[PDB]
DNA sequence: TAATATTTGTACGTATGTATT
DNA sequence: AAATACATACGTACAAATATT
């Protein structure tokens, strides 16, 4: 099967912005704001993305500043 | 004498943590303290919500930092078990 | 065997707090 | 000082997998 929740294919996405060079390290990915109307899901959503990705070590979050590429 | 757990509030400085992190930090001091062994069940979330008196989200949250950190696995229908 | 209940998973809603810009 | 941005935390509903009856 190719379905997967929707925090998966945000989580896929933003994974592919790094590997594939278009976010370098510690350079600051797109708001939550802007993650939610990009993909168009809720912000509860790309938290649960995001976090996956802090924990796995992908990104770094910096409260009130931003979400980074490690 | 069996039923509940306190977790320190805080309207009112760095004694503190979030209430996700104070479940955090006894449902890991259940394990090491050997009350839970590996592949035993750990309460469902919602005993956990009314023995700690905090949402299901922050049972979750609490949990899903555990999981991540390979102190607990989870089978959905089934329960959270010690790693 | 089939149905129902339980339990975790996904997705979203709303409010308020705190750090950075 | 105000606005922006992430963090914490209360809630809802329904899906999916497992357990119970």
């Amino acid at each position: 099967e190719f379905m997967l929740p929707k925090y998966a294919q945000v989580k896929e996405e933003i994974s592919s912005w790094i590997n594939q060079g278009k976010i370098l390290p510690d350079q600051k990915i797109p708001t939550e704001n802007e993650l939610m109307q990009q993909f168009g899901v809720s912000r509860h959503t790309i938290r649960k993305a995001i976090g996956d990705l802090v924990s796995q070590g992908l990104l770094y979050s910096v409260q009130g500043g931003g979400t980074f590429v490690a």
